[PDB]
């Protein structure tokens, strides 16, 4: 790549940030979920890449360079009864206390009688843990992961009605599951909702950059077939 160390590392399922570059595709994928380049899209005149730095650059605020990553939205706020409300996310039971960008719209407990709104797509993500982990543990998962995006997901479903969620056989037990994003509330309270989950995708991948994810995530890729 840069190096010769990093010809050697590339790809080989560990991150190893000495090759943690944009010229090096983020040791070859190993550091950002498989995604070579989460910035492809962008055409922002500045390396994006270089500007995640809780500050808020403009040249980066667009959709395809990642919102530069959430750091132009100035009221840089938290749930404030996170505790509270992570326990009454998606609960079937609107909790007003729960319902805004922070806590991820109380999981659309409010938004019930609401037409979906979907981004187009499918995101596609392989975590290490195994299907029934990751079933017991969707709600926290799919918080934890709307909480990055800033706004709402769901695991899909097959025609069948059943959730697409599968056994993913590496060398640690993992699943493969399938996830769309409902805007239905994000686009009433933000100018920054995916329409589309390519650079939702690269958003994650940029987390795993940054070491900032919340979930054993080993890839993700953003889907117009599934
Ligand atoms: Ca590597
Ligand atoms: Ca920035
Ligand atoms: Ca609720
Ligand atoms: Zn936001």
């Amino acid at each position: 790549c840069l190096s010769q160390y990093c010809a050697d590392k590339a790809r080989d399922g560990v991150c190893d940030e000495a090759c943690n570059s944009h010229a090096c595709q983020w040791d070859g994928g190993d550091c950002s979920l498989t995604m070579e380049n989460p910035w492809a899209n962008c055409s922002s005149p500045l390396p994006c890449w270089d500007y995640i730095n809780n500050q808020c650059d403009e040249l980066c605020n667009t959709v395809e360079c990642l919102f530069d990553n959430f750091e132009c939205q100035g009221n840089s706020k938290t749930c404030k009864y996170d505790k509270y409300c992570a326990d009454h996310f998606k609960d079937n039971h609107c909790n007003q206390g729960c319902n805004s960008e922070e806590c991820g719209w109380d999981g659309l407990d409010c938004a019930a009688d609401q037409p979906e709104n979907l981004a187009e797509g499918t995101l596609v993500i392989v975590v290490l843990m195994p299907p029934e982990q990751l079933l017991q543990d969707a709600r926290s998962f799919l918080r934890a992961l709307g909480t990055l995006l800033h706004t709402n997901l769901r695991i899909k479903r097959d025609s069948q009605g059943e959730l697409m969620v599968y056994p993913y056989y590496g060398e640690v037990a993992g699943s493969k599951v399938f996830l769309e994003i409902d805007n239905r509330q994000c686009v009433q309270d933000s100018d920054h909702c995916f329409k589309n989950t390519d650079a939702a995708a690269a958003l994650l991948a940029s987390h795993a950059i940054q070491g900032t994810l919340s979930y054993p995530l080993v890839s993700v890729v953003s889907e117009s077939l599934t």
